[PDB]
């Protein structure tokens, strides 16, 4: 083992020297000089002074207008909702830990940091295969009206809440990553109390490997067989959007945990964790440039 | 309005071609078709056949073994009989009136079926309350024994009564919702002679809104300030989580309906949500038996 565990820790860090303290405990400054974790609470002061307005207009635009109320329209609602439940219920601890160099709030801060975005990025996932269903069902005519959608939305909660979830309460748990500024799940020790491999191979496979077959099926039968091509082409680019925003994380996550204790250090996991932060902010920009009649509509209410 | 009122009812489909009918005099196979109804009756079956056990199981190890005498143990022996009331007096009318297509039995089938489903699920709620006071004085010490427990498990029915009781006897009514083969609160008239309108706003203040703010109240008292404790704060967490997940669809498509009362919606739209929730009497014990390892154990020692 390269680096260093403790009871809810693992720093990829050794402590030959002696040098290791607790992200519970004390800044983090042996691992990462002073200047960098700056660069990280820079990094998440922007993203919540962003992602608040942007998420709250995308809210109140949509609530104020009735026209809109395609499934594409309240898909995006209950994305502005889980981005602002991410900026405010996640990113605060993400600033807060970063501006000190270590998690100030103890584990009660770690949870809520992977919490949040945990649960935020898997509403966003299933919301995919949700508006995957969709175009299928719309282009391919095997209709999906306001009802399912509604069911859709309340079925991303579901699915996401059932990955988030049962780390706080003892199957897995929300572990420090990186220069330990933010919290994931633990990919880095086997700590059988909780049942960590189980767990891990369930994400992967339930909230990664069959969302993703779900969503590239529909694609496959859309290709392979104005107002509905503007919504399609939308899906696409929000469907690389997030593979962009979470293959790398993904990817080394589970490089990870099929090479446990192995030699890599802090800057390998932090890169690819904070850019996943940035999916908090990115689909109502997309939404804006790719959709008329939201962008009208915003114009209107704002001007 | 885009619906069909009658003097006991509001059917959410048009009589514009005259073919709609009581939900007390008549099969409503003219708004879904017959396997749709079919689908509400296995549903129905399904939650009957496990809910009896799953709750009659968990009633018995509780009585059985005098160790279990905490007030989680007390709050998930009350909900297994709130639980069995669900099933024996309301589930028993779901089942056979969604094997008809309509209240065979009539206005008293449908006090039947939404009393005990508003009383199971209110009962749910206010054990919440109890379950997050508890945790409140137990983990943040600002005792809680038996004694409160038993007052607590007194007091959820008191209040559940306080919102089930009222519409069997002339404030609100019970009224078919859906496919027409649940009954609820009514959302969906103004109905004078009743007083509609305030019930709703006082089951949505007393018996939603308050609720969730003192859970919150107490959940942000223990996030913003041995062992044995931790296992019971987790599993009350859960059992939060999962009311939400139950109800929350519920109550936003009721309050929905009442603010745009006469909106253009359909038969499915509150089926589902209504149907979901009857999830409520089932699911409880299944979180308990997953998340308490003393109660898991007992009953294994019972069952073996
Ligand atoms: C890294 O190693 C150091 C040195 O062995 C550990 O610090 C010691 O911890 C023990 C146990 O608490 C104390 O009795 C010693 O006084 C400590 N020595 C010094 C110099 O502080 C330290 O705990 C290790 N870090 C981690 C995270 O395990
Ligand atoms: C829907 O409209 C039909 C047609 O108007 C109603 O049926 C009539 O009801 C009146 C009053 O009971 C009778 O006198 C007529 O003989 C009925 N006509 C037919 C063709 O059946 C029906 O009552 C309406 N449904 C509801 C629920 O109001
Ligand atoms: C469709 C558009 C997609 C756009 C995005 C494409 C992302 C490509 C990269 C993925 C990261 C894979 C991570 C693999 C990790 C291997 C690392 C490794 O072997 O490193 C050993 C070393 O010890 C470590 O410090
Ligand atoms: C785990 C619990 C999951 C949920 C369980 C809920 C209760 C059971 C549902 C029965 C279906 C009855 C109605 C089926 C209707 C199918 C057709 C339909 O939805 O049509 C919509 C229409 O096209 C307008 O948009
Ligand atoms: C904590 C975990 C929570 C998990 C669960 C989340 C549930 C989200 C669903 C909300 C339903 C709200 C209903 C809103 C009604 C909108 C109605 C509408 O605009 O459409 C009317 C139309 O008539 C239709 O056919
Ligand atoms: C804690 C759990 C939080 C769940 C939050 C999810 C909500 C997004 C979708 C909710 C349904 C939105 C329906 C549209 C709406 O808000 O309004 C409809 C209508 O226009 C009114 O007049
Ligand atoms: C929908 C939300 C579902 C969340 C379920 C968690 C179960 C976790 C059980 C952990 C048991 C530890 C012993
Ligand atoms: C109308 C009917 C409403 C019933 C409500 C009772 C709940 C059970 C509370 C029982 C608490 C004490 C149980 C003691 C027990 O079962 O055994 C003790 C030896
Ligand atoms: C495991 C399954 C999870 C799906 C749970 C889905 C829960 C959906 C509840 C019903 C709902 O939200 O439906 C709203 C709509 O207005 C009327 O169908
Ligand atoms: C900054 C904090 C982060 C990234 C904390 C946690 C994130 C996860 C556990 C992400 C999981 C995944 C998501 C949301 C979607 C793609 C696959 C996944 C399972 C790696
Ligand atoms: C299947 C039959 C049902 C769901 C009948 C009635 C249910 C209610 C009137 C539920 C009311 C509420 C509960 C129990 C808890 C959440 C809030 C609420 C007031 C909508
Ligand atoms: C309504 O009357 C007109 C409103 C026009 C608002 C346009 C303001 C855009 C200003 C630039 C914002 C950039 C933020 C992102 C920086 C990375
Ligand atoms: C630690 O790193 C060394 C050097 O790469 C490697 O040989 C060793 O296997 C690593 N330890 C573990 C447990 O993987
Ligand atoms: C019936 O539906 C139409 C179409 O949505 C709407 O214009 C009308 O106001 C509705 N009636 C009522 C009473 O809401
Ligand atoms: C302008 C786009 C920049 C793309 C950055 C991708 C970040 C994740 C890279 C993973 C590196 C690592 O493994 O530490």
């Amino acid at each position: 083992m390269n680096g260093t565990e403790g009871p809810n820790f693992y720093v990829p860090f050794s402590n030959k020297t002696g040098v290791v303290r607790s992200p519970f405990e004390a800044p983090q400054y042996y691992l990462a000089e002073p200047w960098q974790f700056s660069m990280l609470a820079a990094y998440m002061f922007l993203l919540i002074m962003l992602g608040f307005p942007i998420n709250f207009l995308t809210l109140y635009v949509t609530v104020q207008h009735k026209k809109l109320r395609t499934p594409l329209n309240y898909i995006l609602l209950n994305l502005a909702v889980a981005d602002l439940f991410m900026v405010f219920g996640g990113f605060t601890t993400t600033l807060y830990t970063s501006l000190h160099g270590y998690f100030v709030f103890g584990p009660t801060g770690c949870n809520l940091e992977g919490f949040f975005a945990t649960l935020g990025g898997e509403i966003a996932l299933w919301s995919l295969v949700v508006l995957a269903i969709e175009r299928y069902v719309v282009v391919c005519k095997p209709r999906f009206g306001e009802n399912h959608a509604i069911m859709g939305v309340a079925f991303t909660w579901v699915m996401a809440l059932a990955c988030a979830a049962p780390p706080l309460v003892g199957w897995s748990r929300y572990i420090p990553e990186g220069m330990q500024c933010s919290c994931g799940i633990d990919y880095y020790t086997p700590h059988e109390e909780t049942n960590n491999e189980s767990f891990v191979i369930y994400m992967f496979v339930v909230h990664f490997i069959i969302p993703l077959i779900v969503i590239f099926f529909c694609y496959g039968q859309l290709v392979f067989t104005k107002a509905e091509k503007e919504v399609t082409r939308m899906v696409i680019i929000m469907v690389i959007a997030f593979l962009i925003c979470w293959l790398p994380y993904a990817g080394v996550a589970f490089y990870i945990f099929t090479h446990q204790g192995s030699d890599f250090g802090p800057i390998f996991m932090t890169i690819p964790a904070f850019f996943a932060k940035t999916s908090a902010v990115y689909n109502p920009v997309i939404y804006i440039m790719m959709n008329k009649q939201f962008r009208n509509c915003m114009v209107t209410t704002l001007c």
